[PDB]
């Protein structure tokens, strides 16, 4: 795998090794909420983190990761459009290079300053490797960042940053609480959609919170500190890894509010 964010890796390359790049329910989409239309059959999302384990934080050359006991039903997700039962694997964000850009969805074109992805699978499936390979296998819970007031959430993320500089690099990270970053409204819009990065597989139902998060500005000047590069390798800053909106094809966003 040599794809990435750069002029000659990133997203108008990655359909060449990847030609689901071009498919009908690709990830991610902006978002018009004026398009969108309210679906009071939509449950309230249920979110159950309060038995959460973290384990460890990895930067993987393209994001960093911070990882959860999956083994159990810990850290769940269901309600919302799922049926069943999704748990919790991971988080991850996307960000940029300013503050203007970052987000992977967009709001009325709008590009936030980071995104927010807390990954899930279908436990229906039995491991996250055949989960992927189903139309209903995972539930992404996308989250909006925005630079104002910091996220004390966060803050255990931002600290633990220097010590997973470069990718390959990983740190323990137990006993992090992920409900620390989670805005106060669960409203949210939903769509059928895939992965945001190879293997791009269309395998995901998106849940976008519509309440961004606040974080503040040295925050996420930490995230762009990373690098992609490996130890000993010049310096590349991790930014921009996001994708841009691709089309939305024949597909309806809903919302679960009005
Ligand atoms: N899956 S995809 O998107 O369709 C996709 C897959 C491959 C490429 C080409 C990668 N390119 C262009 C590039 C991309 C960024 C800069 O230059 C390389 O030059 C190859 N080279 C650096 C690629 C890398 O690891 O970044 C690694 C091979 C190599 C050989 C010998 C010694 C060391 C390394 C582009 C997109
Ligand atoms: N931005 S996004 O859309 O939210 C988003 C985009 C990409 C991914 C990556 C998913 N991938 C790659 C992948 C794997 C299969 C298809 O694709 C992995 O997690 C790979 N992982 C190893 C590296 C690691 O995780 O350390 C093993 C996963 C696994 C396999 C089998 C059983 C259990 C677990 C997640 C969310
Ligand atoms: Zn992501």
């Amino acid at each position: 795998h040599h794809w990435g964010y750069g002029k000659h890796n990133g997203p108008e390359h990655w359909h060449k090794d990847f030609p689901i790049a071009k498919g009908e329910r690709q990830s991610p989409v902006d978002i018009d909420t004026h398009t969108a239309k309210y679906d009071p059959s939509l449950k309230p999302l249920s979110v159950s983190y309060d038995q959460a384990t973290s384990l460890r934080i990895l930067n993987n050359g393209h994001a960093f990761n911070v990882e959860f006991d999956d083994s159990q039903d810990k850290a769940v997700l269901k309600g919302g459009p799922l049926d069943g039962t999704y748990r919790l694997i991971q988080f991850h964000f996307h960000w940029g290079s300013l503050d203007g850009q970052g987000s992977e969805h967009t709001v009325d074109k709008k590009k936030y300053a980071a995104e927010l992805h807390l990954v899930h699978w279908n436990t229906k499936y039995g491991d996250f490797g055949k989960a992927v390979q189903q139309p209903d296998g995972l539930a992404v819970l996308g989250i909006f960042l925005k630079v104002g007031s910091a996220k004390p959430g966060l803050q255990k993320v931002v600290d633990v940053l220097d010590s997973i500089k470069t990718k390959g690099k990983s740190a323990d990270f137990t006993n992090f609480d992920p409900r620390g970053l989670l805005p106060e409204s669960l409203d949210y819009w939903t769509y059928p959609g895939s992965l945001t990065t190879p293997p791009l597989l269309e395998c995901v139902t998106w849940i976008v919170l519509k309440e961004p998060i606040s974080v503040s500005s040295e925050q996420v000047l930490k995230f762009r500190k990373l690098n992609f590069n490996g130890e000993g390798e010049p310096e590349e800053l991790m930014v921009d890894n996001w994708r841009p909106a691709q089309p939305l094809k024949n597909r309806q966003i809903k919302a679960s509010f009005k």
